[PDB]
């Protein structure tokens, strides 16, 4: 059932939670810190930073940009073979406007981070404000309200 999906796709997403935290206590506050929070939380479980029955890996991006991917064992959770994951984007946002996390670090400004999801399609991050962010897989009909 595609609820069931959404479901499944929605018990992974909570494995990501701590990486988000993570980089918003530890990981924001300087390059340096970002690149730290980076390589600690990928080392994880086998380098695969978080995993599961349902869950392959949930991983920073290698370059550093506080992007993390969730990537859903595809056969278990019941999606395409390479529709299975999505995006979580992080913003520095000022008071008045979203910087994407890598530009705003490295310009050394600070603030609160507000987080894009996306999925196959970016209909609620998109109307949420935030712009830049890459695609993820996981088809729409599967995805979580707030990552369609």
């Amino acid at each position: 059932d595609p609820f069931t999906v959404r479901t499944r796709v929605s018990e992974g997403l909570v494995l990501a939670e701590p990486a988000k935290l993570m980089i918003s206590t530890d990981g924001s506050a300087s390059t340096a810190d970002l690149t730290r929070a980076t390589t600690t939380w990928n080392q994880q479980s086998n380098n695969l930073g978080a995993s599961s029955k349902y869950v392959t890996s949930v991983l920073m991006d290698a370059g550093n940009t506080g992007v993390i991917t969730i990537t859903y064992v595809a056969d278990q959770v019941g999606l395409p073979t390479a529709g299975n994951t999505l995006i979580l984007s992080p913003y520095i946002n000022d008071g008045n406007t979203r910087t994407a996390l890598a530009t705003a670090v490295a310009a050394g400004t600070r603030g609160t981070i507000d987080w894009a999801c996306t999925s196959a399609s970016n209909a609620t991050a998109t109307a949420q404000g935030f712009t830049g962010m890459a695609a993820g897989s996981v088809p729409q009909e599967f995805a979580p309200a707030q990552c369609r």
